[PDB]
DNA sequence: CGTGTCAGATAATCTGACACG
DNA sequence: CGTGTCAGATTATCTGACACG
């Protein structure tokens, strides 16, 4: 009943779910790889969709790909 | 992430999902109807099962039951 | 008795910049 | 150029106390 586009996870929980630091997660948003929702105080809130996109980035980073290369891939799989 | 016993939601998220104020939520804990995980800094983190538990409490209060009636309804056998 | 509300304290996340491999 | 760390700032949640239906 919690939908995959619902912003429900805070930084620290998302970081534990993904084994990525607050630093890496913020960096991928800076490079337009992801864009989580913000509370009114501008804190980030992640959805399950965000969860899946961060893991996608993690893997391709561990297959040796650049950030600029990962941009191409996440937006050309079709 | 759908480990139903995994603490993933902060107070404000649980609040919005349950339609209960943090005041109500913390009160039901102090009267031992729910006990959520804590970060090392003692903020609360709730699971999907916590969510179910809160919603149960909410509906039972809505039906006229005391806090101590509800504590019997939920615990003894499970 | 259960909740709203405000007060002070502490934790958590914010941006930005230097440093490192 | 991808990540760590440290500074300062603000937001979010903490406990506890007074009000009030
Ligand atoms: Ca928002």
């Amino acid at each position: 009943a919690i939908r995959r586009n619902m912003a429900v996870f805070s930084m620290s929980v998302v970081s534990k779910l993904t084994d990525l630091t607050p630093r890496q997660i913020r960096y991928y948003e800076t490079h337009e790889l992801i864009k989580p929702e913000r509370t009114e105080g501008q804190k980030r809130l992640f959805s399950l969709n965000d969860l899946e996109r961060l893991l996608e980035i993690k893997s391709l980073l561990e297959k040796g790909f650049n950030i600029k290369e990962i941009k191409q891939i996440i937006y050309d799989s079709q």
